[PDB]
């Protein structure tokens, strides 16, 4: 069936890099971020994975909406935990037409 271009064994070591599973009413995906990571920081991550502006994405854990200044560890998230996300989908546009250029070698 579905295939995945993968050419690398288990990941290297890390500090407090924990895994967080995002449960959405449309799909679910696992993410990898440090417990110190903030809620707002994750949004910018799930925004591309789910294709939804981080200004709508809503995280829910322990029956309480995670706070920006509340890191994954502050909310109660850990390596192997899940979080039911809910996209408000309050955006009617396709971003902003502009050249997306990146940095050079280095």
């Amino acid at each position: 069936g579905s295939s995945g271009s993968s050419g690398s064994p288990a990941p290297v070591q890390d500090p407090h890099l924990i895994k967080v599973t995002v449960k959405t009413p449309k799909d679910k995906e696992d993410f990898s971020v440090t417990d110190t990571c903030t809620i707002q920081q994750l949004k910018e991550e799930i925004s591309q994975r789910f294709k939804a502006h981080p200004d709508q994405l809503v995280l829910i854990f322990a029956g309480k909406i995670l706070k920006d200044p509340d890191s994954l560890a502050q909310c109660g998230v850990r390596d192997g935990l899940t979080v039911h996300l809910v996209i408000k989908r309050q955006h009617r546009a396709m971003g902003n037409e502009c050249p997306a250029s990146g940095p050079s070698s280095g």
